[PDB]
């Protein structure tokens, strides 16, 4: 069977398992995670955090996560690779450029950033060998024109390597259909890449026309409740609504509808967040201390309440991550 | 009575300083790029091998030390600065601060993070190496950023602290250094711990004498940017500027002939590597400066010595105003 890169080397599609397609070790920028670890306390300290929340992961059944931090998120692949091994959860690195690329990026025109792509993909991160399984892009609205080479440099290196494609959108945003018309133009075909943030929206036919499409439907959002009164406008603004159940409902949702085969659940969480306001983590722990155990120990059993059949679910969360992380050449 | 600087191998005193080159770059990156992408410049090695031989090149013309100002956000590797100052022989004092490129997990912090970042890198170290920075780099592009102040002003608030010395980025021509300095003097910090560089980008020696009166070090450091009619590219000729070499050393004789030889530091601004620019930018500036970062010992004090200027007064500027400026309170 096909074999899936991981951060410590490559494994059998089969043993991925439950899989959580967008989540995040730490989420902050290039180089600061070496340059300024005391800013979450220490380095030590981050991977504690990290390797017991992934144990509790773990323990609910989680078997691998795929980190989609990039390099402009601080993707530090050695901080994945400790944590996978005192945790034992296989963990995918991330290529591609989320939206804070440093000018050294900014600058480079598409043939540079596939072959970038190609590198990490191909010949591994940095200099450690690891190579990453798939690409993260982002846009902000009416994407930018190096927003557009990035969505272009993705899908190229998608189609020489198989390697999947997952977006950032800020899923109240109709960044899917310009993301997936450019997606169009270059030849890749909609099952290798995932339209990311979904579950924000709620809009079903925006859904519903992404998966009839073929797109793969990234509702990776779930812990991400409304906040009442529980913070500042901050944590509104990044965490406000709607509900946890009016996302997990559209799972329930797009599965009445045939689109089964069409769905990623994930949190899109992290452990460190360097790229928001301070101390910004706090809050996110008060209202989710189950971190990535959420969608095991809360979001299955929500949906299997309202009549979701366990295999359905089953197929979500093992059969379509196995399906879209294989790289399909 | 015992005044010593960090440079990237330790700690020398002030009097095996020498000839110092006041604001230089050994790599102008972005943060975590060399290590992600070294092929972008061939190979880190071909990196080194170029940088190693320029710096002896200078050194053979009587440079004994400069300043490497890259900051996070220029992609500065400490462990590249050590490697090609052993190799080379020549001190090189590291730099902490912000340039105009700082990524989202350092806009979005306050003034005191900031500040304890800054005397992280002076009192604590860089990364995980143990290397002090010596001097801070800020930058204003015009008028200062809300963003821009808070780094301006930590820069001063970590100055005080530490007796070290700062230097700036400024498009001269809008005379940014007049509202710097006046953010500088707003925190208390004395004029005689501040440089106001790329001086030499204007004419305006009424804003020039105006900083040397009140007692500010004046960065002409900008040297070898001397405007060719060399068609292009359009890149080139904007980051070459207008005007030649000798309209910039000139400047030097003006302050000289002023009564400020005390205020003057001069420097080359130059690199060995490129990429926060176009592509090729590092070989149509190698093809207009061969002689790279001995060109104002080769070219410019021969110029200044045939328009009059003593030999004294050349070696107070390029030797004991660093030497002045470098030593903290
Ligand atoms: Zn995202
Ligand atoms: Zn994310
Ligand atoms: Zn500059
Ligand atoms: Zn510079």
């Amino acid at each position: 069977g096909d074999l899936i890169n991981t951060v410590r080397g490559p494994i059998p599609v089969s043993e991925a398992g439950f899989t959580l397609t967008h989540e995040h070790i730490c989420g902050s920028s290039a180089g600061f995670l070496r340059a300024w670890p005391e800013f979450f306390g220490s380095r030590k300290a981050l991977v504690e955090k990290a390797v017991r929340g992934l144990r509790h992961a773990r323990a609910a059944g989680v078997q691998t996560i795929v980190d989609v931090s990039t390099f402009d998120i601080g993707r530090d692949v050695r901080l994945l690779a400790e944590v996978s091994r005192a945790a034992d959860v296989h963990i995918v690195a991330a290529t591609g450029l989320w939206f804070d690329p440093p000018l050294s990026m900014r600058m480079r025109s598409v043939e540079e950033l596939t072959r970038f792509f190609l590198r990490e993909i191909r010949h591994g991160i940095e200099d450690t060998g690891i190579r990453a399984g798939i690409i993260k892009v982002a846009t902000t609205g009416k994407a930018t024109p190096f927003q557009e080479l990035v969505l272009r440099a993705a899908a190229r290196a998608s189609l020489a390597t198989g390697v999947p494609v997952t977006t950032h959108t800020s899923g109240s945003q109709r960044d899917g259909e310009q993301q997936a018309a450019i997606f169009e133009s270059e030849g890749l075909s909609p099952s290798r890449v995932c339209i990311g943030h979904s579950d924000d929206t709620d809009d079903l036919r925006y859904l519903t026309g992404l998966a009839a499409r073929g797109y793969l439907v990234g509702l990776d959002r779930m812990p991400y409740s409304a906040i009442g009164l529980r913070g500042n406008a901050s944590a509104l603004a990044l965490f406000g609504t709607r509900s946890w159940q009016t996302r997990a409902l559209l799972i329930k949702a797009l599965i009445d509808r045939g689109y089964k085969d069409r769905i990623l659940v994930s949190h899109d969480w992290l452990f460190g967040f360097s790229s928001y306001v301070t101390n910004i983590m706090r809050v996110m722990d008060r209202i989710n201390p189950d971190g990535m155990a959420f969608v095991p120990l809360r979001v299955i059993p929500f949906l299997r309440e309202k009549g979701v059949p366990p295999e359905t679910l089953a197929g979500v969360t093992v059969a379509n991550p196995a399906r879209f992380l294989s790289p399909t050449v």
